[PDB]
């Protein structure tokens, strides 16, 4: 508010513009002096007493560096320059303060720390002094062509390469900084390439050593991978792979667990997957075995959740890739790997069973089941071999409704459908695992239960056929069924009726001679024992008929071996009342004079 001429007289005096600055109350204006009416008049006055714009500016700045630190005045010119009407003002002052900075021979790095850009961390790309700093850099590169610098390099000098990457990753998510953030992630790569930094170098340079095993999660791990990619495209004759450079810091035994764990985690899934694909290829080329591959992938620790382990499908396809065209049993197949771990297939089979109940594991289940059937077929297992493999000889009474039963029966189908001449029946497995006495009782007991009756009855008959095919002398079967141990109550013994059925079948196919039942009885128990038994079983419905025909047969045998009415009498007195014994003797001697004669 001096008013027009008053300063004109202070301008014809050539008064120092310092005193005018003080007389216009610009001391307590602070940092919001960017403009406060007044300043345009005071500038006008400094231009008045000076003879060139440069010197006018130089004097203003001599007033200002007394009051403001280089930082704060640089920021005031920053916010100042933005506004219209402060633009060609603060360009003349920024001009001036920079040629002072070069007079003072202060490097752009010096200025970098005078501003506090080495402190601004992630928000550096937003500092109002960044653009001011790069102005002073541009000029300093014009005037010191020997010793230039670039934003990215200066930034690397203080924060370090890890820290610079961290800042650029951060400044990429917010969208005002994103453009420059990308441009400088590129200049970071360019600078590394120019120094001939390799991937080995950049690994540590990005400090992926630190954090150890957690390294795929680190966000400079993606920076390191892109850098390998760039180096590959700039050096086609020493091309390497991320996996290649990884196997220098980790051997397979710890690298593969790291990948397995990472593949689960969704945020690292793609990275893990990419690396796993190369690992498999390496293994395939070296013909590393599916047993080693099963352990490397930790499958040997899955216990009973094997089929829900996300590396199972991998390991299966690895195994089939290796063995395809290696065909000629120098193969190593999935069932052999299973057998190195379990001592029989039942544990896998059970897993299959459990897995086919749940709908999202029915694919892998069917896949494993097929390997089981493949392996069984190739080593030439007949179905009774599979029965043993399936451990069905250790279930006892329970076999027919152990869940593995279906497995066995399916194989028996899938086998015979592929094998016409020597086709086998369901009982072959059971015969293979059970005794004969044991197998019969089991079937007899399965006949009580309505749920197992039909099948039990089918198996009874097939067992008869299996004893025929084996050409089993009925007498010896009678031994095996423990029917010799007592004559008492033998026609009520259900085992015995089983043996009776087998007898009739063995006679129905006509051999050299009939196998006679009364012969087996007499052999095991002797004449009187058998006669007495028969007297008892006749006085007794439900055995009456069979006992009648066996009594007839006994007499016939006696007649044939020419046993005299005296000797027969003697026997019969041992086993009936005198009225019954005298009567049967009548019959016998009648049928003995008809023959001798």
């Amino acid at each position: 508010k001096p008013g027009l001429k008053k300063l004109l007289k202070w301008a014809d005096a050539k008064k120092p513009p310092e005193t005018v600055f003080t007389r216009l109350r610009l001391d307590k204006t602070g940092t919001q002096l960017f403009d406060n009416t007044d300043f345009p008049v005071w500038a006008a006055y400094t231009r008045s007493v000076a003879q060139t714009d440069s010197e006018a500016s130089a004097v203003m700045l001599k007033t200002l560096v007394s009051r403001y630190s280089d930082e704060v005045l640089s920021g005031m010119i920053a916010a100042a320059k933005k506004s219209s009407k402060t633009e060609s003002i603060a360009t003349k002052l920024e001009t001036e303060q920079m040629r002072t900075w070069l007079a003072a021979k202060k490097t752009p790095d010096d200025m970098f720390l005078v501003f506090k850009l080495n402190k601004a961390g992630d928000d550096i790309l937003s500092s109002p002094l960044l653009s001011a700093w790069t102005n002073y850099m541009k000029l300093s590169n014009k005037e010191n062509p020997k010793a230039q610098t670039t934003l990215i390099a200066t930034m690397t000098k203080h924060y370090g390469d890890s820290g610079v990457s961290q800042i650029l990753a951060a400044a990429r998510k917010s969208p005002a900084t994103q453009s420059t953030a990308k441009r400088l992630e590129a200049e970071q790569v360019q600078l590394w390439l120019k120094k001939g930094r390799t991937p080995d170098d950049t690994f540590t340079l990005l400090s992926l050593d630190r954090a150890g095993d957690d390294l795929l999660a680190s966000p400079q791990f993606n920076t390191w991978m892109k850098y390998i990619n760039y180096y590959n495209k700039e050096n086609p004759d020493e091309k390497t792979t991320v996996l290649a450079k990884l196997m220098t810091h980790f051997d397979d035994e710890e690298l593969t667990p790291i990948l397995v764990v990472a593949r689960k985690v969704p945020s690292t899934e793609s990275t893990a997957a990419k690396l796993q694909a190369e690992q498999f290829k390496n293994w395939l080329s070296a013909d590393k075995s599916p047993e080693e591959a099963f352990t490397l992938l930790q499958l040997d620790k899955a216990g009973d959740d094997l089929l829900t382990n996300p590396q199972l499908t991998n390991w299966l396809k690895y195994t089939e890739n290796f063995n395809l065209n290696k065909e000629i049993n120098e193969q190593v197949t999935a069932i052999q790997v299973f057998r190195a771990q379990y001592v029989d297939d039942s544990r896998i089979a059970n897993m299959v069973i459990a897995a086919e109940k749940v709908p999202n594991t029915q694919a892998i289940a069917k896949r494993v089941e097929d390997e089981l059937f493949k392996g069984w077929t190739v080593v030439l297992n007949k179905p009774d071999d599979v029965f043993i493999n399936l451990k069905l000889e250790t279930v006892g009474e329970n076999v027919f409704e152990s869940p593995l039963w279906s497995f066995y029966t399916k194989f028996l189908e899938k086998y015979n459908t592929a094998n016409p001449g020597k086709e086998q029946t369901m009982i072959s497995g059971l015969a293979r695992g059970y005794n004969d006495v044991t197998l019969t009782n089991m079937l007899l007991k399965a006949k009580e239960a309505p749920s197992t009756k039909t099948l039990a009855t089918k198996l009874e008959d097939e067992l008869v056929q299996y004893w025929l095919a084996d050409k089993k002398l009925p007498d010896k079967l009678f031994g095996y069924l423990e029917l010799k141990e007592s004559v008492d109550g033998i026609l009520t013994n259900p085992v015995f009726n089983v043996w009776l059925k087998y007898l009739n079948a063995f006679n129905d196919k006509a051999p050299v001679k009939k196998a006679l039942m009364i012969d087996t009885l007499k052999s095991a128990f002797g004449d009187v024992a058998v006669s007495n038994m028969l007297f008892a079983a006749k006085k007794d419905p439900g055995t009456a008929k069979v006992a009648a025909t066996l009594q007839t047969a006994l007499l016939s045998k006696w007649v044939l071996e020419k046993k005299t009415p005296g000797q027969v009498s003697a026997i019969l007195k041992e086993g009936a009342g005198a009225d019954v014994s005298a009567k049967l003797l009548a019959t016998y001697s009648a049928k003995f004079k008809v023959r001798w004669g």
